[PDB]
């Protein structure tokens, strides 16, 4: 389990804090799990503190979801300086930039015809059903189906593809809130936080929120910066370049870049599940809605307009 997260102390961090790397998860983290996919827009208020956060020059700011690029640019490709990460870490857009770096191309990605032909399979004989073709994902929905059989469902096709696919392909399959989604082995929320991290050693607060098992690869990539036992005494946090980074480039650049000393303390880390005090997870805190997760950033807003 865990503590609330203290408001009070995260709100005098985030006043100290020079350079404030900010990682919000999407679906059931910045808004409620609802029945339809695309129903999940920003509220008025919500659209108004994520766009504040990205105003500051101080602020890193990032959305880290499963969601598609195209979802994410409808609703939030208007902040100029908001981060986008889609499809669990298998693209990447920069405030910087417009267009999304595939972290995948240098993937099998094969298996997507026969994932997508599997849950076909079990759209059309799930009525309520819905699947989700994404650019390097796949989502099948049954959160519309009927209860029981939706469920049923679920464990064949889940048994399906665990033990007929799985073991022979490049693959995750996610087991989600109401759905299934198979997505590329070889790339996670976690490792698109690692990349921001190596792209900003000058961090001295990092506040991430997920409400999902996929966001725990977030949280896990938020300790395993440290040592086991934590930093001991004033020893220099290095981080060599992960392969969110790596990845993306060419042997001759990768051999060029260097290890990079953070700034980050694990003090200065507000790891952020969504969910019960009961929750078990990997972060250090917990909201118990969505709402709250924005609420948090709005009175924190309100209260950087004063002094
Ligand atoms: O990583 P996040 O931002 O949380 O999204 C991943 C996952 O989320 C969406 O599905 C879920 O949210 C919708 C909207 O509330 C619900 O209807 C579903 O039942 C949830 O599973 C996306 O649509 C999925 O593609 C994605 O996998
Ligand atoms: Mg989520």
């Amino acid at each position: 389990g865990t503590p609330a997260l203290d408001t009070a102390q995260f709100t005098d961090a985030y006043k100290k804090a020079n350079k404030r790397l900010l990682l919000f998860n999407y679906d059931g983290t910045l808004t409620p799990i609802v029945k339809v996919p695309s129903h999940a827009v920003p509220t008025e208020r919500t659209r108004n503190a994520i766009a504040a956060l990205c105003k500051d020059p101080k602020n890193v700011v990032y959305l880290i979801s499963g969601r598609d690029g195209d979802f994410l640019e409808e609703h939030w490709g208007h902040l100029d300086r908001l981060g986008l990460s889609a499809e669990h870490g298998s693209f990447v857009k920069q405030p910087g930039e417009e267009d999304f770096i595939n972290m995948t191309e240098a993937l099998d990605m094969s298996w997507m015809s026969e994932v997508e032909e599997i849950f076909k399979y079990y759209t059309e004989r799930t009525t309520g059903s819905t699947i989700e073709v994404k650019k390097a994902s796949i989502t099948w929905h049954y959160r519309n189906s009927d209860p029981d059989f939706g469920e049923f469902q679920c464990k064949q096709a889940l048994d399906l593809l665990e033990s007929s696919l799985a073991p022979r392909r490049p693959i995750e399959v996610l087991v989600g809130k109401k759905n299934l989604e198979v997505r590329p082995l070889a790339v996670n929320k976690g490792e698109i936080v690692r990349r921001l991290m190596y792209e900003n050693p000058d961090v001295d607060l990092i506040f991430c929120a997920g409400d999902d098992k996929t966001d725990e690869d977030m949280f896990r990539a938020l300790r395993t910066i440290f040592p086991p036992g934590g930093v001991v005494d004033n020893n220099p946090v290095v981080m060599k370049p992960p392969v969110a980074v790596t990845s993306a480039l060419e042997p001759e650049e990768v051999a060029e870049l260097p290890d990079v000393e953070l700034t980050i303390r694990s003090k200065g880390v507000f790891a952020t599940t969504v969910g019960p005090p009961a929750k078990r997870t990997l972060a250090g805190w917990h909201v118990t809605c969505p709402e709250e997760v924005v609420e948090a950033f709005e009175s924190l807003l309100e209260e950087i307009q004063v002094v």
